[PDB]
């Protein structure tokens, strides 16, 4: 019989610089499911497709004329396993994070254009969006073709009339990393009189990314980014996986960074290895860290949390798609006063969950 004592509790308490908790409000999620009967006509296939009838999940959040817009990865019936689908990105907005007004169809997805032999047939996946003082959303995405993901760039000024710019690493070192497969890019961003907006530093953007490692470009044009490199031309590891923890397999690049008085947050996804990771929690699940770096140095790691801070907790957290489970965190939004994180449910739904600096929740507690 358990005696409920408190040294035996299953507390994770968090640094002074990280963010948290959030709170998943309660009854609201998920936020957004699948929709079986909205039909779109696909300008790639030249007939209607249920485009958001499979799952719904891995969305970008901001903030335009005064209400919290979701971006959501919409996946339709065209193919069975993990990636076999075609991508297309939905529109929501909502007043209170919580209840949204979709559209009925998609307002990015693969077309007759530029980037079409990079993202046919399988869309557009993953985005994630910050915006610039001056007004340009910049969009981060996945550009699947079914032969290499690639991380790519589009922008716009009112989150419906999108230009896609291609890979982002297209143009740099003479086009080497055209090729390369990667994904999963946080630009740098400050809230600044209140508004998160992208942050120079040293008179250039920056962005982290990557799937499998972290590692950082920097961009004066917001389109083409240059990676930071090694001695003989290599990619460089910002950090790594770590055995021992949960972020064991993968250290996954989630909302774009956040400048902050302590140093610069990146908010990550962890896979856990099931032979080198952290037997507390199950084997092959997302859940999501943070890593704090230098304000003057963006590519200086300082330290990462050794718990996750979110993980899944509910039904359709633990299982779905994906079914060893995700809490793939992806947008956040200041908004209220408040830090509005949305995420993805197990690659099958979308989640949001609030962190409030004026009355902090707990972040999620141990399994242990
Ligand atoms: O990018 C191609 C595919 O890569 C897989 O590993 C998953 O991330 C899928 O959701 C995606 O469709
Ligand atoms: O399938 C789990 C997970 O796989 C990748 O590592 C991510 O980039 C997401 O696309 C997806 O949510």
């Amino acid at each position: 019989x358990a005696s409920g004592q408190p040294s035996n509790d299953k507390k994770n308490v968090l640094p002074d610089w990280a963010f948290g908790g959030f709170e998943r409000p309660q009854g609201a999620n998920p936020v957004i499911s699948p929709i079986e009967n909205t039909k779109f006509y696909c300008p790639m296939t030249q007939d209607y497709v249920a485009w958001e009838s499979n799952d719904t999940f891995n969305p970008a959040a901001t903030l335009h004329d005064g209400k919290i817009v979701v971006l959501y990865r919409a996946e339709d019936k065209s193919g069975v396993g993990i990636g076999h689908r075609t991508s297309r990105l939905g529109y929501a907005t909502s007043s209170d994070g919580i209840h949204f007004k979709r559209e009925k169809t998609p307002v990015f997805y693969p077309d007759n254009d530029t980037q079409k032999k990079l993202e046919w047939p399988g869309g557009c996946e993953d985005p994630r969006i910050a915006v610039t003082a001056e007004g340009l959303y910049v969009m981060t995405y996945t550009q699947w073709n079914r032969h290499i993901p690639r991380l790519a760039i589009a922008t716009s000024r009112n989150l419906k009339d999108w230009t896609k710019h291609g890979p982002a690493f297209a143009k740099a070192y003479d086009g080497k990393f055209f090729n390369l497969g990667c994904k999963s890019g946080s630009i740098l961003t400050e809230v600044v009189n209140g508004k998160q907006v992208i942050k120079k530093i040293d008179g250039k953007y920056f962005m982290y990314w990557g799937e499998e490692h972290v590692f950082a470009a920097t961009s004066e044009d917001l389109v083409n980014w240059t990676p930071y490199v090694n001695t003989d031309g290599s990619l460089r590891k910002l950090f790594s996986p770590r055995d021992g923890h949960f972020d064991s397999q993968l250290t996954e690049c989630g909302p774009p960074a956040i400048y902050t008085p302590k140093g610069i947050v990146l908010l990550y996804n962890g896979k856990n290895s099931a032979s080198r990771g952290d037997k507390r929690y199950t084997a092959n699940v997302y859940a999501a860290g943070q890593a704090l770096f230098d304000a003057n140095d963006p590519t200086r790691f300082i330290t990462r949390l050794d718990e996750p801070f979110f993980r899944p907790m509910d039904s359709f957290e633990k299982s779905g798609q994906y079914v060893d489970g995700t809490v793939f965190i992806e947008g956040m939004v200041y908004y209220k006063d408040k830090w509005y994180l949305y995420y993805g449910c197990a690659d099958s739904k979308v989640g949001m969950a609030i962190y409030n600096p004026k009355k902090p929740a707990a972040a999620d507690p141990l399994p242990a």
